[PDB]
């Protein structure tokens, strides 16, 4: 039937949502598409958010969603920036390799 | 009757209750006794977003509610640095007098 | 039934009202039918108090009310000149925007 949460602060509600780290309800929620990205009081992307949090899972889920790493949080730190520092290799790589594409 | 809140993630909460900014509401939570250190999964205090955004009011009432202020975030900034950072020369003014308070 | 304030030094109560600082009793108050374009006896909007206080939030619901940004206080002072004065520079933005666009 075309379902779409379309709720206020649904790309913060996912924010949140990373903030609850629960990759299931994450799937579902982003299978209805509901928001791929947006910034939080902190004003950072659920992405930044997951990328920080080392969450590769969540965080590749949010890119097939269509969650940017070129946006940057409060501070002027990209998701990529939140997953270098991280360290997680993975991630690491995707959002380098993501995110170098998206600047084209 | 001594009903709490008892409300998943309280930090997180309180972080986007002062998002709204609404003070008057903050208040009736307090008068609830509102949960006075908060963070959310960035581990950003209300008083860091209410801060970093100049949000004096807010987070007066916030530190009256007995808010750590020499607490920081996964940046390392307390909610005093955060308004540092701004520039919120009152709210520094009051999170530096409560921090010397706190020291 | 079309309640109106009719409440006497209209601007003075709303410039002390921002001294008070209550954002949610000001966005009640105004939303309640009050203009905040009304000034004081220094001829200070409350515009001109949130933005020399740098109030960005409770200018903000002052700015959507309709409180005047290119009105001058007492001293020939916008509130754009008193957010200037502040240093909190977004206030000065939207206050240029908004001036561009009165």
């Amino acid at each position: 039937e075309g379902a779409s949460f379309n709720l206020e602060d649904s790309g913060n509600f996912l924010c949140t949502t990373v903030a609850k780290g629960d990759s299931d309800f994450l799937k579902r929620l982003l299978s209805s598409g509901m928001n791929p990205n947006s910034e939080d009081y902190d004003h950072r992307t659920p992405l930044h958010v997951a990328a920080s949090e080392g969450l590769f899972l969540m965080a590749k889920m949010l890119v097939e969603a269509g969650a940017s790493v070129i946006s940057k949080d409060r501070w002027g730190n990209s998701p990529l920036d939140e997953a270098r520092l991280c360290g997680n290799k993975k991630l690491i790589k995707l959002l380098e390799d993501v995110k170098n594409a998206q600047s084209s």
